[PDB]
């Protein structure tokens, strides 16, 4: 991994904090924005090792979709791991923020950039766990990328995963991953229908305010989350196919890429809807 010097880096504004270090907006020696994310004096070996482990991973990938690695500081201390810095934060509150503000053509492209960045992280035999739209990142021309790697750390850091009666975030998570701890890229893929649903909704909590209980006996007696609103029929027919049951039935990486891609390249496609299931009716005379 490249070894940045210390002297090369300004920590210009806190982003994102933990117990342990923090992430920060700042520059990289004409200097280049970056995102730093450091580790504390103290840190256990357990912690040097997810961490550095989180760069490791990081530095054996090179794709548009998956966060960038610049290198690393280990020969100084606090220790920190440097990547590109994407200016719009996580897709979760990015959409949550700017609620209709996009075409159903941008929306089904982000799906497509992070759809490619799975198939890229599948191929690679790396399995996410943890697949969210809190864990894509998106910057300034609208791309979205994996992030959030690691081994234990994914899902031990995550606030969303809960402990079950396994660690895990339950209304993201493949059946069999909840049941016997069968975490597989088909488990990443039942994740992304839940990333498409997120992001076809503008970032919509995934079954409103059921409870972790109740999502697992929903999906188990066979309910699924309703369309989105203005959803291209395509769009649900795909995120409904990730969601089946029977883990080998769900289309792969790269079924999924392959029809995203499809319906850009043809963007009539988008234009026949699902219907929707209104909750409220209004009537006028
Ligand atoms: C530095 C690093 C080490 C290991 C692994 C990774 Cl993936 C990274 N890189 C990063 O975490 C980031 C790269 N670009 C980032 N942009 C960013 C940018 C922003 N902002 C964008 C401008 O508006 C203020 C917030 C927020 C975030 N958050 C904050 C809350 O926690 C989720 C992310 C993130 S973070």
């Amino acid at each position: 991994t490249t070894e940045i010097h210390p002297s090369c880096v300004t920590r210009q504004k806190v982003i994102g904090a933990g117990e342990f270090g923090e992430v920060y907006k700042g520059m990289l020696k004409k200097e280049v924005p970056v995102a730093i994310k450091t580790l504390k004096a103290g840190y256990t070996e357990k912690q040097r090792v997810d961490f550095l482990g989180e760069a490791g991973i990081m530095g054996q990938f090179s794709h548009h979709n998956i966060i960038r690695l610049e290198g690393v500081i280990s020969k100084y201390k606090p220790m920190m791991i440097i990547t590109e810095y994407m200016e719009n934060g996580a897709l979760d509150k990015f959409l949550r923020e700017k609620d209709g503000e996009f075409s159903v053509l941008q929306l089904v492209g982000m799906l497509r950039g992070i759809a490619a960045g799975m198939k890229y992280l599948a191929n690679m035999n790396y399995v996410h766990r943890d697949l969210a739209a809190r864990n894509i990142l998106v910057n300034s021309n609208l791309v979205c990328k994996v992030s959030d790697f690691g081994l234990s750390r994914v899902l031990e850091d995550d606030p969303e995963a809960t402990y079950t009666t396994g660690k895990i975030p339950i209304r993201w998570t493949a059946p069999e991953a909840i049941s016997y701890r069968k975490f597989t890229s088909a488990s990443d893929v039942w994740s992304f229908g839940i990333v498409m649903w997120e992001v076809m909704t503008y970032g919509e909590r995934p079954y409103w305010e059921l409870s972790n209980h109740e999502v697992m006996k929903a999906i188990n007696d066979g309910f699924r989350l309703p369309t989105p609103m203005d959803c291209p029929s395509a769009i649900y027919q795909l995120m409904m196919q990730c969601w089946q049951q029977e883990r080998a039935r769900r289309p792969k990486f790269a079924d999924i890429v392959s029809i995203l891609d499809k319906l850009i390249r043809a963007p009539d496609s988008l234009k026949t809807l699902a219907d929707f299931d209104p909750r409220v009716s209004i009537r006028l005379p």
